[PDB]
């Protein structure tokens, strides 16, 4: 019925329909739309106490829990779906991943080089698309996909 990994939900709040992914943990009211050997992807990483290196150019010792990170991720993505912050504005200024200094890009990659998660979420998001709250071992994603 719909593209890889997408199931239509309820809203608990207003009742209506929407889409979940759960793969990219992507969630929208429009139905979705519509593999490549490799894709481009930037991200946000939120790390954590229990981050496989809990450290960054932002922090030397990372100590927020995790429920913390999520809810740093999820308040980045309100900002992002509103258009009042940028993703690259925020993965510059609050990604503990060093690609904070390319606004968050990676470049491009093929299945296999990275964590499965993020792999997988980067692979399933359309060009242009960002991803829910992805956890890895690192930490935890914003991820959108440019390529
Ligand atoms: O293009 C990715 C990138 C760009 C700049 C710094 C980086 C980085 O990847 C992780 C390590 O630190």
């Amino acid at each position: 019925k719909l593209p890889p990994g997408w199931e239509k939900a309820m809203s608990r709040s207003s009742g209506r329909v929407y889409y979940f992914n759960h793969i990219t943990n992507a969630s929208q009211w429009e139905r979705p739309s519509g593999e490549p050997a490799r894709v481009r992807c930037s991200h946000l990483l939120v790390k954590h106490s229990q981050s496989r290196r809990p450290s960054s150019w932002r922090q030397e010792k990372i100590t927020r829990t995790k429920e913390e990170a999520l809810e740093l991720i999820n308040g980045y993505i309100q900002k992002i779906k509103s258009g009042e912050e940028d993703f690259e504005s925020l993965a510059s200024q609050f990604s503990d991943c060093s690609s904070a200094k390319a606004r968050g890009d990676l470049g491009a990659f093929s299945r296999g080089q990275m964590q499965k998660p993020f792999e997988d979420a980067s692979f399933a998001l359309r060009t242009g698309e960002m991803s829910g709250p992805v956890f890895t071992d690192s930490g935890i994603h914003i991820i959108l996909r440019t390529e």
